[PDB]
RNA sequence: UCCGCGGUAGCUCAGGGUAGAGCAGCCGGCUGUUAACCGGUAGGUCGCAGGUUCGAGUCCUGCCCGCGGAGCCA
RNA sequence: UCCGCGGUAGCUCAGGGUAGAGCAGCCGGCUGUUAACCGGUAGGUCGCAGGUUCGAGUCCUGCCCGCGGAG
């Protein structure tokens, strides 16, 4: 029975059988240690004289657990037997274990296939995947459908079928992960903010639980709780951002932008998270819900500076989506495949996605957003 | 507080509000009945007189329940108001409510947008997302990790994890939902096929707890259980579709092929699963780990006569690669120089497990939005 | 296009006269290493193709990749 | 590729001389309908483009599309 790294302490002084890659090895002769990586962490092995293969060679070893402040984790395994399941031919273009350091950001890219097995590279995939985890359990136990679509439209035309669904799937910095939601019978864009709210929350419930040991091995420090988070209005933003940040801003908030309303929230209610509601016809598509004081039923969220959610309300009577098409100058029988659901009774609803990455890269405090991803392109 | 169809006996004699479709109406002058749908299903609703939308507006219902046996499912609502949240501007291209019939099969394709809100149209749908549930659920607590990729990048993973899924569209009907499982550390192919049957019974168990209505609603006929799946190695089985089937086989079995060795293991073990292992090379691709006698460690799920899963171990010595193959593929190869721990998988055809599960006509009934 | 900084060993980087050293590697040595280190030894499209020079990684010309600034963006 | 059935209201199918019927739609009637039905009414690229005929959904030449069938 094979035993994984974090269960040593369980069968301290017991003969235990480990499978993992070499990750380290140090060479004295007489005696020599072994840096054993598995799914589950890095526990030291002890031996000596035989010859060992290059790092990053699949093993198994059977040894005795023993406890020793010298070693890594207070543990360490004295070997019996080292067997060789695959042996590395050549050495690692990177030295793995001295990562992250030790490597330019750039190349640690150029070797992904490889690179990625280091503790902290695979970190953020793991604490994202628990992020999806809770992502898809409170929108299941709200009684969601999980639906597999070929892309606005598709989600809409679900609605009217299931009246609220999901979707996780990629979309095209360049091809990224999005969380998608889709809800009926609503009573206005609040509804949406409202299961954001807890829907993020839970989401980061499940990675503190599942993913405890991820998250403190790259030292991220957690956000504030997301509930009652701050709303301020494209007018009220597109105000302070002048008259208290000098800080002149377009019809359409900016990165940049977008950055300084993060801090500014961060000191006036201490919230890593700010709404910023009611968008701009012009700065939104046709589709989304119109309001008559020339603005829209829309939100975006803004977590620590960078916008990780997009949504609101759409439009559901057949009528206002030519009239929302017309005063946008767009051709209106050129969708005609698009309006042939609408003309069917179609629901009050609305929906939003969230960016895995972005949001994993915020909450991890990771550089890029790349390193959010497996394989960037 | 909305109370769904499917709570109603338990608010008997009580006032509830309903949000639903007006599925349909049949109006009978001083009095009218209404067939409201929502996503837990179908209740008849009564009132009379007023102006009702046409079918498919959506709505909101006020009104008492009450117990009647001339009703469908025995419980009815007597509406005091009827409130038009959203109106149908014309009537459907399908009568909806007349589904699966009265509609040809090319034209609820035709009418997708609409015709997927019958009950019996979403069924599927709702039970694939059971069956994906449960793929999720097991995999997660046998240590498993979820990734999210642009077959080699599955392979490149396993260094990462030592076990990963993902469930993600494909190519090669035309656009459908695979379910794959990699997985390293393992003594041989017989590991993949263990695992496959457990977790083929966590799927259907999901696809029981949390999908039941839609099952019973579709009158499938569940499968025996998904374990000691019996075996027929690709000579064998070649054997027996020629002597015993008077079917000629090639090189390769067939669709056809696949088709009558299902019947075939209904009727010696009673089973509607089978599994063929052992492939020749020469059916197979390079990454597949090739066996001293020409054969691979490969399988083929037959679930139904209907392969559903296709897999095995692979080539994880980065020289065997070029054995079996070379400079073409310099990218790919590049991982397997460092130590590649023995390694396979397999991946699962969620539309064809859900199309043979629930006895759908055809695999496109599964499936959202089918291509053309 | 102009200015500036970058392009040198598997990795990180030094530098008008052999192109050099740490880490990774190889050989030898070493019973407690935490980025072990000691000796020896291998390792190159110095960006590429043409010039000045006895001599070019270094200077000249053109061109290729990258970052920042100026400019351009009727 | 060949062969054989198909293509008519929206849907599903009737048939060498206004192109029709029930389903739903519209108007009118009905307090227990389960695919409610009674009357009235609206609804067309008869596949498309060329011929025979005084007249073609109907026959005959080519093509597009669907289903099915062949070692
Ligand atoms: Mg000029």
């Amino acid at each position: 029975m094979r035993v994984l790294v974090r269960d040593l302490k369980a069968h301290v002084g017991q003969e235990v059988e480990l499978l993992g890659f070499l990750h380290w090895r140090r060479d004295l002769g007489r005696i020599q240690f072994l840096l054993l990586r598995d799914r589950s962490g890095v526990v030291q092995v002890v031996t000596g004289g035989l010859k060992l293969p290059l790092p990053e060679s699949a093993l198994r070893v059977r040894g005795l657990v023993v406890e020793n402040a010298k070693a890594p984790g207070g543990l360490e395994v004295q070997a019996k037997e080292v067997e060789v399941l695959s042996p590395a031919l050549e050495p690692t273009p990177v030295e793995i274990p001295k990562e992250e350091w030790r490597a330019n950001p750039d190349t640690l890219l150029e070797y992904r296939y490889v690179t990625l097995r280091g503790e902290k590279a695979r970190a953020p995939l793991k604490v994202q995947a628990a992020l999806v985890r809770g992502f898809r359990r409170y929108l299941d136990r709200q009684d969601f459908t999980e639906i597999f679509t070929p892309p606005q439209l598709y989600k809409q035309i679900m609605v009217g079928v299931f009246e609220r669904v999901y979707e996780v799937a990629p979309v095209w910095l360049n091809e990224y992960l999005s969380l998608d939601v889709e809800m009926g019978f609503i009573a206005d864009e609040e509804d949406l903010m409202r299961l954001e709210e807890a829907l993020l929350a839970e989401m980061l419930e499940e990675a503190l639980n599942t993913a405890g040991d991820e998250i403190r091995l790259l030292g991220a420090t957690w956000p504030s709780f997301p509930q009652d988070i701050p709303r301020l209005t494209h007018a009220e933003a597109k105000r302070i951002l002048k008259e208290e940040l000098g800080y002149p801003v377009g019809q359409d908030l900016s990165e940049e932008a977008e950055r300084l309303l993060g801090e500014y929230a961060k000191e006036r209610w201490g919230s890593d998270w700010l709404f910023v509601t009611r968008y701009p016809r012009s700065v939104r598509p046709f589709y989304t819900y119109p309001e008559e004081d020339g603005t829209t039923r829309s939100f975006d969220l803004l977590f620590r500076g960078l916008e990780i959610t997009s949504g609101g309300q759409r439009i559901h009577r057949y009528e206002e989506l030519l009239e929302s098409l017309k005063a946008k100058g767009m051709d209106p029988e050129a969708f005609h495949g698009y309006l042939e659901v609408f003309k069917y009774g179609m629901p009050p609803h609305g929906g939003f996605a969230i960016g895995a990455e972005r949001l994993t890269q915020k909450l991890l405090g990771l550089p890029n957003v790349r390193y959010a991803r497996a394989f960037p392109r």
